[PDB]
């Protein structure tokens, strides 16, 4: 059976740091996207990659999260740290 859902979650390890960065945010009126992802770190360990659009944080929408909000919330996020990533890619060839 097929399914949509659209959006996957991740379980980062802790405690902090995580080993990943972010960008945008309600402040920049942009989605919380990962900029860097410390290798052999915690994030990577789970399944966090650079570019992943953080939909929520531990189950809390991140659509309207300030660069300082997501940063704080996250920082103040026990382990594991659940993060809903919005993965909507399509197949292409040429």
């Amino acid at each position: 059976g097929s399914s949509g859902s659209s959006g996957l979650t991740v379980d980062v390890a802790g405690p902090a740091p995580w080993g990943f960065r972010i960008s945008g945010g309600r402040d920049f009126h942009t989605p919380i996207i990962v900029t860097k992802v410390t290798e052999r770190g915690k994030a990577e360990a789970a399944d966090l990659r650079p570019g992943d659009i953080i939909v929520a944080i531990n189950g809390q929408s991140a659509e309207n999260m300030l660069h300082a909000e997501a940063q704080s919330k996250i920082r103040q996020s026990a382990s594991p740290l659940r993060l809903q990533l919005d993965r909507s890619s399509g197949p292409s060839s040429g």
